[PDB]
């Protein structure tokens, strides 16, 4: 039992090392020591080890991502199997209220990881028998099976979310134990010694909501580290939380750092006068600050050591992230107006507030700022906290985006967050032109909404033109089929060929119908002229070949 | 019509001249108040129409739809799917055997249910019927 | 029909109950002492007893599908 776990740990096994650490940590101090240190050290090294590749991006030795998803009797899927790429997965398809169910299932799966990271024995979201269980199902139960990967030592972390209908003879229960074990390892190792934690986020259509300007001054909870897990899978990123956190960071940077701990300890020296020559009993005047300074020091030792970053560094990192990802925002800063603290950005070279932004820029800023803040809070031991692990789900990545922005949104997201597994849905060919073929899953259901396996397109879509992806992947005509003007060159070609290939009259009315509509320099007129020249040359050919033959 | 506003704290306030629009709308309203005339529809459908809405409009739907209810929320949250489905179901329920006048809701009342037989016995708000409205 | 008969037989004042779909929100109407009135215009005492009887009759009907008279099913009511 112990020997097998020791051998597995020597060969590489996070679970065995954690089990040995847990079993020998309960021993009395001075007895099985060094053993506990070695087991905890190797667990922390498994979680923390990594190398910087040739591109300057930190890469973890053991990456965390979701490998497989199975939806059995879930919503409208009898048995749907999805394979997910380590870096990017894109679900494309017309039926978009069934791509949202896949994202919902993944979010429910990740909620267990989030809950068990936050608290021991926590409970994630549970499947609802009213909506999640398919009514066509004969087994009267549904399950959502996910398999995770956390390096060679932990290849598979299978978690199943099961629900059964009321009155069934047998109950269908979840199997969330392996995910609970992995999150227990994360939480315990972090409690003993700070480690980088994964970031699980979900961004739904409800992302597009109006800003609320004046913002609850609920100070005290936005600075705590585990607030990065607060409402992180709700669908709408907490942008108000980001604004409060950013304002708090700016307040702690512009002041409280030039003086540092200079005037706080001065109150002890000042009140020592009343302690000595005042009243014998003075504890009621100095009952809080005495241990307040000690707890402040034991909290700020992270900010002064190779630990949780300083407020200025976090603010600079989030600023650079926001500027790099959002192509219209140049820089962001906090301004103190009389009686208020506003957040201003340089949008398109002009200084505007957050609520003066357009719907697209503001929504993308909310997404990027929320993700960057969560990574900054959750990765305090990294040179670039944006290179931490995590799984981020985005619904309709192309929402409120111009095609020019769609040409680079995915590239910017992958550049700013190199190690995030992005599972997004889209229906625009411009976004697909920046995504590899292997990362695309076509969702074509049936009349029951039931698909079994999501497929990849036949042609590569990384360097292809937008029209080619539109017509070959989305089955959408490049020209509008419902317009008579789009068939003029095909009608005209038949009319040339009707009379053997010479502009007649039903072909000159058409050629100048095309010239008047499209113009002289249009592509359509060039095609018409080329077709005219080809017809004339082919007729001359036919004459020449007839001369040669006959 | 010019709509003007001045920045906060500015000594002089720019005034919006909206008198001609008021006069044209007054013409419309007065002519309608004498004899029924067709009125223009000014609707705005911003991107907020996709967001879900709700205000316990159930049964609240049952308040005789006045003609000028087409101007309520017309330049705000107009095109909401929920509002459409509740109004459509309500109208279909009233449309089945289209009868309802101010009195004729008491005629379908007795004709459909409790038929008995053996038991005993404005010009400014003119609108089309609810069956030609559906 | 079974629920209607149970409600009319147990509640003294209520004589007949039905659903009105014209005026196109769904409404439940009962005959209180010969006057057709809506379900939210009942008094406290004709509405509480009606709620008790209607709930019990509904649950008995749904839980006893094989009985000729579903109200003759067994159970414990407090």
């Amino acid at each position: 039992m112990t020997k097998q776990y020791e051998r597995k740990a020597k060969g590489g096994n996070l679970l065995s090392a954690f089990e040995l650490y847990q079993r020998n940590s309960d021993k009395a101090p001075g007895l099985g020591e060094m053993l506990v240190g070695e087991w905890f050290e190797m667990c922390r090294d498994y979680i923390q080890d990594g190398h910087v590749d040739e591109s300057g991006i930190f890469r973890p030795d053991n990456a965390f991502y979701l490998r497989r998803l199975t939806l059995k009797d879930f919503r409208r899927f009898s048995l749907l199997e999805i394979k997910l790429e380590e870096d990017l997965t894109v679900i494309i398809g017309n039926n978009g209220k069934g791509k949202t169910s896949i994202l919902y299932a993944i979010a429910k799966t990740l909620s267990w990881f989030v809950a068990n990271i936050l608290k021991e024995g926590g409970s994630g979201q549970r499947l609802s028998e009213m909506t999640d269980i398919k009514n066509d199902a004969e087994d009267r139960y549904s399950d959502v099976s996910s398999t995770f990967f956390f390096g060679k030592g932990l290849k598979s972390v299978p978690i199943r979310l099961s629900r059964s209908a009321l009155g069934t003879a047998e109950r269908r229960d979840s199997e969330v134990k392996p995910a609970k074990d992995l999150a227990d390892i994360w939480r315990v190792i972090n409690e003993v010694n700070t480690i980088n934690l994964p970031t699980f986020a979900l961004y739904n259509v409800e992302r597009s909501q109006p800003f609320n300007r004046n913002i609850k001054d609920n100070t005290g909870r936005r600075e705590e580290r585990f607030d990065a897990y607060s409402q992180t899978l709700g669908g709408a990123g907490r942008f108000d939380h980001f604004v409060e956190w950013y304002i708090y960071l700016h307040k702690r940077t512009v002041s409280d750092i030039s003086s540092s701990i200079k005037e706080l300890e001065q109150q002890v020296n000042d009140l020592q006068r009343t302690v000595d020559g005042g009243m014998v009993s003075v504890k009621s005047l100095l009952e809080q600050m005495k241990f307040k300074l000690s707890e402040a020091i034991e909290r700020n030792d992270a900010a002064v050591s190779s630990r949780v970053l300083t407020e200025s560094v976090q603010k600079s990192i989030v600023e650079k992230a926001i500027c790099s990802v959002v192509p219209s925002i140049s820089n962001i800063w906090v301004e103190m107006i009389t009686g208020s603290d506003l957040v201003k950005v340089t949008n398109d070279g002009h200084d505007v507030t957050i609520d003066q932004l357009s719907d697209g820029q503001r929504v993308f800023l909310s997404l990027v700022a929320d993700l960057a803040r969560r990574m900054v809070m959750l990765n305090p031991l990294l040179e670039n906290p944006l290179e931490g692990r995590g799984i981020v789900l985005i619904d309709q990545i192309e929402l409120h985006l111009h095609p020019k922005w769609q040409q680079e949104v995915i590239l910017n997201l992958r550049s700013a967050f190199p190690n995030i597994q992005f599972i997004i849905t889209t229906h625009s060919p411009i976004v697909l032109s920046t995504i590899e073929k292997r990362c695309i899953r076509e969702f074509e259901p049936n009349d029951d909404g039931d698909q079994s396996f999501l497929d990849s397109p036949d042609m590569q879509t990384k360097g292809s033109e937008n029209a080619q992806i539109l017509e070959q992947v989305m089955n959408v005509h490049s020209t509008p089929p419902g317009i008579a003007e789009s068939h003029w060159l095909g009608n005209f070609e038949l009319l040339l060929l009707d009379n053997s290939g010479e502009l007649d009259n039903h072909s000159q009315v058409l050629y100048d119908q095309i010239k008047a509509h499209f113009g002289i320099d249009s592509i359509e007129l060039k095609k018409a002229d080329s077709l005219i020249r080809i017809n004339k040359m082919k007729n001359k050919l036919n004459k020449i070949r007839a001369e040669k033959g006959k």
